[PDB]
């Protein structure tokens, strides 16, 4: 039985995390593209992990399959349909997917991802790309979704043209900016490019969520907070170790994008210690639940929910006042937040 089986929110998963196995081996079979696995199971196996490794070695996973969807526009179009799919089977009734238009491009990106030869793939078409197959999937299975364009950590020069993304498709799927990649290299929320993305998105309304206190220390969940001005943070489960940056968010209602089975395997959290997750509950933090990337953790969003209630011991109660709390910091605009509180009410009687 699911640990919850009612309806849910999820602000924390990436579409490029979230893509089918056998969607990977029909690219790769169609375009000629060399796959570690040629069956779904090895596919599966490989590009999966079951044990801790670290952000850097996680993040490595990317670079098995990314090649076989980027500058496809079959391929972009498809798993965004298909990533609604999954989510409808998951019971989530508003979603918001994050992804870098950047990563999925072949054409004026610099440098060249995925050693792609020149296409004429832009990021803005792989925008408009996941935005068909994301309304096409709301449309086939009743479900909300929302686009969120990431920043890459190590590619400041892409942040401006995010910002203009989000900017251009503001609601057409696109709700919100995020700051994504590899957290341990030093200072990367600090980079100019990054940062007047951030700036420039507050003085136009974009929003905002930042990766933070994931890997890094609490510093770098501050730097999210007073330079970037995000609205939420992406796992912090770090914020913690810092007791007067803790007690101001959680005084500030800041809300934390949680996924419980994620921080076991990029060893965010350290498996010996009590997880963050437990006292964001005991101090009734706004929070939400999330799977991140269900690919690589071979994992889908009851997996996060059986890891908190058989261990952490959350009840039925938590996991209606968690999801209420993540639909009433979505990005949605206050009409849509609206209508998707008074839907959690109704099924929660
Ligand atoms: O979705 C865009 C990118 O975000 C990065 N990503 C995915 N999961 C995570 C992540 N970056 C940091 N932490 C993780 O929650 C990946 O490099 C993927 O290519
Ligand atoms: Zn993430």
């Amino acid at each position: 039985t699911p640990a919850f089986n009612k309806p849910k929110v999820e602000l924390h998963v990436h579409l490029d995390g979230a893509i089918k196995p056998e969607t990977i081996l029909y690219f790769g079979k169609k375009r000629g593209i060399a796959l570690p696995a040629d069956t779904v199971e090895e596919l599966r196996n490989i590009i999966g992990m079951d044990k801790p490794l670290s952000l850097p070695g996680f993040l490595a996973k990317f670079d098995y399959y990314m090649p076989v969807i980027a500058g496809c526009r079959e391929a972009i179009k498809r798993i965004a349909y298909e990533f609604v799919e999954m989510k409808a089977k998951e019971g989530v009734v508003y979603v918001e997917v994050r992804y870098s238009p950047h990563l999925l491009a072949n054409s004026k990106v610099d440098p060249m991802p995925w050693n792609q030869t020149e296409g004429d793939v832009t990021p803005d078409d792989v925008v408009d790309l996941v935005n068909q197959g994301l309304q096409e999937g709301e449309q086939a299975f009743g479900i909300k979704v929302r686009s969120i364009l990431c920043c890459m950590r190590h590619q400041p020069s892409w942040s401006l043209e995010v910002l203009e993304l989000c900017k251009k498709y503001n609601q057409k799927t696109v709700v919100a900016m995020d700051l994504a990649g590899d957290e341990t290299i030093e200072g990367s929320s600090l980079f100019p490019g990054h940062v007047e993305a951030y700036e420039g998105a507050v003085k136009n309304g974009i929003h905002r969520t930042v990766h933070a206190g994931e890997v890094g220390s609490p510093e770098v969940v501050r730097e999210a907070v007073d330079i970037l001005k995000t609205e939420r943070v992406g796992h912090g489960y770090h914020t913690i170790e810092d007791e007067a940056l803790y007690n101001r968010l959680l005084k500030e209602n800041m809300h934390f994008e949680v996924c419980p089975w994620s921080s076991y395997l990029t060893g965010a959290w350290d498996p010996k210690t009590t997880h963050a997750v437990v006292r964001f509950k005991n101090d009734k933090a706004n929070y939400s639940l999330n799977t991140d990337d269900p690919l690589i953790f071979k994992s889908t969003l009851d997996t996060d929910y059986q890891m908190t209630k058989k261990d952490m011991g959350f009840t039925e109660e938590e996991f209606k006042r968690l999801n209420i709390n993540a639909a009433k910091s979505s990005f949605l605009p206050e009409e849509e937040k609206k209508e998707l509180l008074e839907r959690l009410y109704r099924e929660y009687q």
